[PDB]
Protein backbone atom coordinates (compact mmCIF):
# COMPACT_ATOMS: atom_id res chain seq x y z
CA UNK A 1 0.00 0.00 0.00
CA UNK A 2 0.98 3.62 -0.52
CA UNK A 3 -0.67 5.86 2.05
CA UNK A 4 -1.63 9.30 0.77
CA UNK A 5 -2.80 12.05 3.11
CA UNK A 6 -6.53 12.58 3.08
CA UNK A 7 -9.16 14.22 5.26
CA UNK A 8 -8.73 13.96 9.03
CA UNK A 9 -12.32 15.18 9.38
CA UNK A 10 -13.70 12.30 7.37
CA UNK A 11 -11.26 9.95 9.08
CA UNK A 12 -12.60 10.99 12.46
CA UNK A 13 -16.11 10.03 11.37
CA UNK A 14 -14.81 6.66 10.16
CA UNK A 15 -12.99 6.10 13.45
CA UNK A 16 -15.99 7.02 15.58
CA UNK A 17 -18.42 4.87 13.64
CA UNK A 18 -16.15 1.88 13.00
CA UNK A 19 -13.32 1.73 15.55
CA UNK A 20 -14.17 3.67 18.71
CA UNK A 21 -16.39 0.85 19.99
CA UNK A 22 -13.24 -1.23 20.51
CA UNK A 23 -10.40 1.31 20.71
CA UNK A 24 -9.40 4.52 22.44
CA UNK A 25 -6.69 6.82 21.05
CA UNK A 26 -5.63 9.16 23.85
CA UNK A 27 -2.53 8.80 26.01
CA UNK A 28 -3.35 6.61 29.01
CA UNK A 29 -6.71 5.68 27.50
CA UNK A 30 -8.48 2.46 28.54
CA UNK A 31 -8.61 -0.87 26.78
CA UNK A 32 -12.11 -1.48 25.53
CA UNK A 33 -12.50 -4.60 23.39
CA UNK A 34 -9.16 -3.85 21.69
CA UNK A 35 -6.03 -2.06 22.91
CA UNK A 36 -5.61 1.65 23.36
CA UNK A 37 -3.89 2.94 20.22
CA UNK A 38 -1.86 5.90 21.52
CA UNK A 39 1.61 5.76 20.00
CA UNK A 40 0.68 2.91 17.65
CA UNK A 41 2.73 4.40 14.76
CA UNK A 42 6.34 3.54 15.41
CA UNK A 43 5.45 0.69 17.80
CA UNK A 44 5.31 -3.11 17.16
CA UNK A 45 2.09 -5.13 17.19
CA UNK A 46 1.06 -6.73 20.47
CA UNK A 47 2.88 -4.30 22.77
CA UNK A 48 0.41 -1.82 24.31
CA UNK A 49 0.90 -1.84 28.11
CA UNK A 50 -1.79 -3.81 29.93
CA UNK A 51 -3.50 -5.51 26.99
CA UNK A 52 -3.81 -9.27 26.39
CA UNK A 53 -3.22 -10.03 22.70
CA UNK A 54 -3.61 -13.16 20.61
CA UNK A 55 -0.35 -15.00 19.97
CA UNK A 56 -0.94 -14.33 16.28
CA UNK A 57 -0.91 -10.57 16.75
CA UNK A 58 2.20 -10.82 18.91
CA UNK A 59 3.97 -13.21 16.51
CA UNK A 60 3.18 -10.97 13.53
CA UNK A 61 5.46 -8.45 15.24
CA UNK A 62 4.85 -5.73 12.65
CA UNK A 63 6.35 -2.25 13.17
CA UNK A 64 3.30 -0.14 12.38
CA UNK A 65 3.53 2.59 9.75
CA UNK A 66 0.99 4.28 7.49
CA UNK A 67 1.54 1.77 4.64
CA UNK A 68 1.23 -1.53 6.46
CA UNK A 69 -1.62 -0.01 8.52
CA UNK A 70 -3.44 0.57 5.25
CA UNK A 71 -2.83 -3.01 4.17
CA UNK A 72 -3.95 -4.28 7.60
CA UNK A 73 -7.17 -2.27 7.59
CA UNK A 74 -8.03 -3.48 4.09
CA UNK A 75 -8.57 -6.93 5.59
CA UNK A 76 -7.19 -7.55 9.08
CA UNK A 77 -7.60 -11.35 9.14
CA UNK A 78 -5.76 -11.65 5.79
CA UNK A 79 -2.89 -9.60 7.18
CA UNK A 80 -2.89 -11.33 10.61
CA UNK A 81 -4.61 -14.75 10.40
CA UNK A 82 -5.93 -15.76 13.82
CA UNK A 83 -6.40 -12.23 15.15
CA UNK A 84 -9.40 -11.71 17.43
CA UNK A 85 -10.10 -8.28 15.96
CA UNK A 86 -13.65 -8.65 14.65
CA UNK A 87 -13.43 -6.32 11.66
CA UNK A 88 -13.99 -7.18 8.03
CA UNK A 89 -11.94 -4.37 6.55
CA UNK A 90 -12.22 -1.17 4.52
CA UNK A 91 -11.83 -1.92 0.84
CA UNK A 92 -11.78 1.66 -0.38
CA UNK A 93 -8.43 3.39 -0.56
CA UNK A 94 -10.00 6.76 0.22
CA UNK A 95 -11.52 5.46 3.46
CA UNK A 96 -8.21 4.00 4.58
CA UNK A 97 -6.31 7.18 3.70
CA UNK A 98 -8.82 9.40 5.50
CA UNK A 99 -8.86 7.13 8.59
CA UNK A 100 -5.10 6.87 8.79
CA UNK A 101 -4.75 10.66 8.37
CA UNK A 102 -6.98 10.99 11.45
CA UNK A 103 -5.28 8.16 13.34
CA UNK A 104 -1.82 9.67 12.86
CA UNK A 105 -3.01 12.88 14.45
CA UNK A 106 -5.18 11.34 17.16
CA UNK A 107 -2.61 8.82 18.42
CA UNK A 108 0.59 10.87 18.24
O1 LIG B 1 -17.22 15.33 -5.06
C1 LIG B 1 -17.29 14.02 -5.39
C2 LIG B 1 -18.46 13.32 -5.17
C3 LIG B 1 -19.69 14.01 -4.59
C4 LIG B 1 -19.54 14.15 -3.08
C5 LIG B 1 -18.88 15.25 -2.56
O2 LIG B 1 -18.40 16.20 -3.40
C6 LIG B 1 -18.72 15.40 -1.18
C7 LIG B 1 -19.22 14.44 -0.33
C8 LIG B 1 -19.89 13.33 -0.83
S1 LIG B 1 -20.46 12.25 0.20
O3 LIG B 1 -21.63 11.60 -0.42
O4 LIG B 1 -19.41 11.25 0.48
O5 LIG B 1 -20.86 12.93 1.45
C9 LIG B 1 -20.05 13.18 -2.21
C10 LIG B 1 -17.98 16.59 -0.59
C11 LIG B 1 -16.55 16.15 -0.32
C12 LIG B 1 -16.23 15.50 0.88
C13 LIG B 1 -14.92 15.09 1.13
S2 LIG B 1 -14.52 14.34 2.49
O6 LIG B 1 -13.09 14.55 2.76
O7 LIG B 1 -15.32 14.87 3.62
O8 LIG B 1 -14.78 12.89 2.33
C14 LIG B 1 -13.93 15.32 0.18
C15 LIG B 1 -14.24 15.96 -1.02
C16 LIG B 1 -15.55 16.37 -1.25
O9 LIG B 1 -15.87 17.00 -2.41
C17 LIG B 1 -13.14 16.20 -2.03
C18 LIG B 1 -13.05 15.06 -3.02
BR1 LIG B 1 -14.28 13.34 -2.84
C19 LIG B 1 -13.92 15.06 -4.10
O10 LIG B 1 -14.84 16.06 -4.25
C20 LIG B 1 -13.89 14.04 -5.02
C21 LIG B 1 -12.96 13.00 -4.90
C22 LIG B 1 -12.07 12.98 -3.82
S3 LIG B 1 -10.99 11.78 -3.68
O11 LIG B 1 -10.57 11.67 -2.26
O12 LIG B 1 -11.56 10.49 -4.10
O13 LIG B 1 -9.80 12.05 -4.51
C23 LIG B 1 -12.12 14.02 -2.89
C24 LIG B 1 -14.87 14.11 -6.17
C25 LIG B 1 -16.16 13.39 -5.92
C26 LIG B 1 -16.22 12.05 -6.25
C27 LIG B 1 -17.39 11.35 -6.04
BR2 LIG B 1 -17.42 9.53 -6.50
C28 LIG B 1 -18.52 11.98 -5.51
O1 LIG C 1 -17.35 -1.95 3.54
S1 LIG C 1 -16.41 -1.80 2.41
O2 LIG C 1 -15.11 -2.43 2.70
O3 LIG C 1 -16.24 -0.39 2.11
C1 LIG C 1 -17.06 -2.51 1.08
C2 LIG C 1 -16.91 -1.92 -0.18
C3 LIG C 1 -17.44 -2.51 -1.35
C4 LIG C 1 -18.16 -3.70 -1.23
O4 LIG C 1 -18.69 -4.27 -2.36
C5 LIG C 1 -18.33 -4.33 0.01
C6 LIG C 1 -17.78 -3.72 1.15
C7 LIG C 1 -19.13 -5.64 0.11
C8 LIG C 1 -18.30 -6.88 -0.11
C9 LIG C 1 -17.78 -7.57 1.00
C10 LIG C 1 -17.00 -8.71 0.83
S2 LIG C 1 -16.37 -9.48 2.12
O5 LIG C 1 -14.95 -9.07 2.24
O6 LIG C 1 -16.42 -10.94 1.87
O7 LIG C 1 -17.10 -9.12 3.35
C11 LIG C 1 -16.77 -9.18 -0.47
C12 LIG C 1 -17.31 -8.51 -1.58
C13 LIG C 1 -18.08 -7.36 -1.40
O8 LIG C 1 -18.61 -6.72 -2.48
C14 LIG C 1 -17.02 -9.00 -2.99
C15 LIG C 1 -15.78 -8.19 -3.42
C16 LIG C 1 -14.54 -8.51 -2.88
C17 LIG C 1 -13.40 -7.78 -3.22
S3 LIG C 1 -11.97 -8.17 -2.57
O9 LIG C 1 -10.91 -7.31 -3.13
O10 LIG C 1 -11.64 -9.59 -2.82
O11 LIG C 1 -12.05 -7.97 -1.10
C18 LIG C 1 -13.50 -6.72 -4.11
C19 LIG C 1 -14.74 -6.39 -4.67
C20 LIG C 1 -15.87 -7.13 -4.32
O12 LIG C 1 -17.09 -6.81 -4.85
C21 LIG C 1 -14.84 -5.21 -5.63
C22 LIG C 1 -14.84 -3.92 -4.83
C23 LIG C 1 -13.68 -3.17 -4.70
C24 LIG C 1 -13.70 -2.00 -3.94
BR1 LIG C 1 -12.16 -0.93 -3.75
C25 LIG C 1 -14.86 -1.58 -3.32
C26 LIG C 1 -16.03 -2.33 -3.44
C27 LIG C 1 -16.00 -3.50 -4.20
O13 LIG C 1 -17.13 -4.24 -4.34
C28 LIG C 1 -17.27 -1.85 -2.72
O1 LIG D 1 -13.46 9.61 -9.94
S1 LIG D 1 -12.95 9.61 -8.55
O2 LIG D 1 -12.98 10.99 -8.01
O3 LIG D 1 -11.55 9.14 -8.56
C1 LIG D 1 -13.84 8.65 -7.64
C2 LIG D 1 -13.78 8.74 -6.25
C3 LIG D 1 -14.56 7.89 -5.47
C4 LIG D 1 -15.37 6.94 -6.07
O4 LIG D 1 -16.11 6.11 -5.29
C5 LIG D 1 -15.43 6.85 -7.45
C6 LIG D 1 -14.65 7.69 -8.24
C7 LIG D 1 -16.31 5.81 -8.12
C8 LIG D 1 -17.74 6.27 -8.31
C9 LIG D 1 -18.14 6.89 -9.49
C10 LIG D 1 -19.46 7.29 -9.65
S2 LIG D 1 -19.95 8.01 -10.99
O5 LIG D 1 -18.81 8.37 -11.87
O6 LIG D 1 -20.72 9.23 -10.65
O7 LIG D 1 -20.84 7.08 -11.73
C11 LIG D 1 -20.39 7.06 -8.64
C12 LIG D 1 -20.00 6.42 -7.47
C13 LIG D 1 -18.68 6.04 -7.31
O8 LIG D 1 -18.30 5.42 -6.16
C14 LIG D 1 -21.01 6.19 -6.37
C15 LIG D 1 -20.97 7.41 -5.49
C16 LIG D 1 -21.69 8.55 -5.83
C17 LIG D 1 -21.64 9.68 -5.03
S3 LIG D 1 -22.48 10.98 -5.43
O9 LIG D 1 -22.29 12.01 -4.38
O10 LIG D 1 -23.92 10.63 -5.52
O11 LIG D 1 -22.03 11.52 -6.73
C18 LIG D 1 -20.85 9.66 -3.87
C19 LIG D 1 -20.13 8.52 -3.54
C20 LIG D 1 -20.19 7.40 -4.35
O12 LIG D 1 -19.48 6.29 -4.02
C21 LIG D 1 -19.27 8.47 -2.29
C22 LIG D 1 -17.89 9.05 -2.57
C23 LIG D 1 -17.65 10.38 -2.25
C24 LIG D 1 -16.40 10.93 -2.49
BR1 LIG D 1 -16.11 12.75 -2.05
C25 LIG D 1 -15.38 10.17 -3.05
C26 LIG D 1 -15.62 8.83 -3.37
C27 LIG D 1 -16.88 8.28 -3.12
O13 LIG D 1 -17.12 6.97 -3.43
C28 LIG D 1 -14.50 7.99 -3.96
C1 LIG E 1 -13.96 -4.80 18.07
C2 LIG E 1 -15.16 -5.23 17.66
C3 LIG E 1 -12.95 -4.06 17.16
C4 LIG E 1 -13.17 -3.22 16.14
C5 LIG E 1 -14.52 -2.72 15.64
C6 LIG E 1 -11.88 -2.80 15.62
N1 LIG E 1 -10.89 -3.44 16.33
FE1 LIG E 1 -8.89 -3.12 16.18
N2 LIG E 1 -8.55 -4.63 17.48
C7 LIG E 1 -9.54 -5.30 18.20
C8 LIG E 1 -8.94 -6.33 19.01
C9 LIG E 1 -9.65 -7.31 19.96
C10 LIG E 1 -7.46 -6.25 18.71
C11 LIG E 1 -6.37 -7.16 19.30
C12 LIG E 1 -6.23 -8.25 18.23
C13 LIG E 1 -5.47 -9.46 18.70
O1 LIG E 1 -5.38 -10.40 17.86
O2 LIG E 1 -4.97 -9.47 19.85
C14 LIG E 1 -7.31 -5.18 17.75
C15 LIG E 1 -6.13 -4.77 17.21
C16 LIG E 1 -5.94 -3.64 16.46
C17 LIG E 1 -4.67 -3.10 16.03
C18 LIG E 1 -3.30 -3.70 16.37
C19 LIG E 1 -2.96 -3.09 17.73
C20 LIG E 1 -1.61 -3.50 18.24
O3 LIG E 1 -0.96 -4.34 17.57
O4 LIG E 1 -1.20 -2.99 19.31
C21 LIG E 1 -4.90 -1.98 15.35
C22 LIG E 1 -3.86 -1.05 14.70
C23 LIG E 1 -6.33 -1.77 15.30
N3 LIG E 1 -6.93 -2.81 15.98
C24 LIG E 1 -6.97 -0.73 14.69
C25 LIG E 1 -8.30 -0.69 14.46
C26 LIG E 1 -8.98 0.31 13.68
C27 LIG E 1 -8.30 1.55 13.05
C28 LIG E 1 -10.28 0.00 13.65
C29 LIG E 1 -11.39 0.74 12.91
C30 LIG E 1 -11.31 0.67 11.57
C31 LIG E 1 -10.47 -1.23 14.40
N4 LIG E 1 -9.23 -1.62 14.88
C32 LIG E 1 -11.67 -1.90 14.59
C33 LIG E 1 -10.88 -5.03 18.18
C34 LIG E 1 -11.52 -4.23 17.27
Amino acid sequence: AEFKAGSAKKGATLFKTRCLQCHTVEKGGPHKVGPNLHGIFGRHSGQAEGYSYTDANIKKNVLWDENNMSEYLTNPKKYIPGTKMAFGGLKKEKDRNDLITYLKKATE
